């Protein structure tokens, strides 16, 4: 066993892996078009999905930076914005990759407010998207909302130029008191429960220790992270206020034990908004510690068990 291997297990879990062909077409696209699409996409989500404000604390750490780009004339307003998508060496586009995906998405849902004020430069009235880009955002507009939530966060992830990181503070774990249970279908495993249980209550240091110490955790559509500092550090920075709402699973039992759960979570972007269907993949060691798990976006509600 490798975790480079263990990634095979349950080879039949469908993910929705037009999330990553759709990054990589957007990816090609035209600067300004990448702005104008995911405008068109975000003011047409916004019809029917409520997204959150920004934490304090968050905007507090992008305030210079937005500071700095309100200051500017329009067209170095749109400069700024295009530097981000190209990826460009700026010093804002090496401050903006320093930051969290939280402190990214509250930098721009903060300019996307100050662009309908008019306060920064907008998307052109009557702006026309490329043949490519038309397709894109055609292809975004007709996935699931999870599914959309997801496009529009990676592509706020992958702007900017890359090191020093700046995350949002980590919130006190809940009390012991208010914490809920999760119960799954065909799956009592101890392990598995105090997973969904612990991430719940933001406990990230009783989390940490269902890992080995060569374990890794598989976000959607990400390389393996590997090892209890960085498996960690990925918690404290990146997985804060979800909520996880397991529903069935299956247990396979080397001594080694494969489980798959299949549910739903809750980003506190989005709240009971949009619940993504969601695969769990653990391989656990003898002694129940987590060696490796994966969370796979599913293609649809029917990958669900
Ligand atoms: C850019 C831009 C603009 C603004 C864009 C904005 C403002 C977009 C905002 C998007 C947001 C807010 C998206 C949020 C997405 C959140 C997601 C998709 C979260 C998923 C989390 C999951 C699935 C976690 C699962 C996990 C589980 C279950 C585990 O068991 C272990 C941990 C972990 C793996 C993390 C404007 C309009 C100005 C136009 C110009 C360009
Ligand atoms: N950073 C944690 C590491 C840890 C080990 N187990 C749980 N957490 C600490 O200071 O203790
Ligand atoms: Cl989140």
């Amino acid at each position: 066993f490798t975790i480079d291997s263990a990634r095979g297990i349950f080879p039949n879990t469908l993910a929705a892996d037009v999330v990553p062909a759709t990054i990589a077409r957007f990816s090609q696209l035209n600067a300004e078009d990448q702005l104008a699409l995911i405008w068109f996409a975000y003011l047409e989500m916004g019809k029917t999905l409520t997204i959150a404000a920004p934490g304090a604390a968050s905007m507090q750490l992008a305030e210079n930076a937005l500071k700095e780009i309100q200051a500017m004339g329009p067209l170095q307003q749109t400069q700024a914005m295009c530097d981000l998508a190209n990826r460009a060496d700026t010093p804002l586009c090496r401050t903006y990759a320093s930051w969290s995906p939280n402190i990214k998405l509250g930098f721009w849902y903060r300019l996307g407010e100050l662009m309908e004020q008019g306060f920064v430069a907008p998307i052109p009235a009557g702006y026309q998207l490329s043949a490519n880009a038309n397709a894109v955002l055609a292809t975004i507009q007709g996935l699931e909302s999870g599914q959309q939530i997801t496009v529009l966060r990676n592509a706020v992830v992958d702007m900017g130029f890359t090191g020093k990181r700046i995350a949002e503070p980590v919130v006190p774990p809940q009390d012991t008191a208010s914490r809920t249970k999760v119960s799954i279908e065909g799956v009592t495993n101890a392990t598995v429960l105090n997973w969904m249980d612990n991430l719940n209550a933001n406990d990230f240091d009783t989390l940490i220790e269902l890992f080995t110490s060569d374990g890794a955790l598989q976000p959607p559509f990400q390389r393996p992270i590997v090892g209890k500092e960085n498996v960690l550090r990925f918690f404290r920075e990146e997985c804060q206020n979800l909520k996880l709402i397991p529903e069935r699973g299956v247990t396979e039992p080397d001594g080694f034990t494969q489980i798959k759960v299949t549910g739903k979570v809750q980003t506190p972007w989005f709240g009971g908004n949009v619940g993504m269907n969601i695969a769990w993949r653990f391989l656990l060691n003898p002694e129940g510690k987590i060696f490796f798990v994966a969370i796979d976006l599913l293609a649809s509600p029917k990958e669900l068990l």
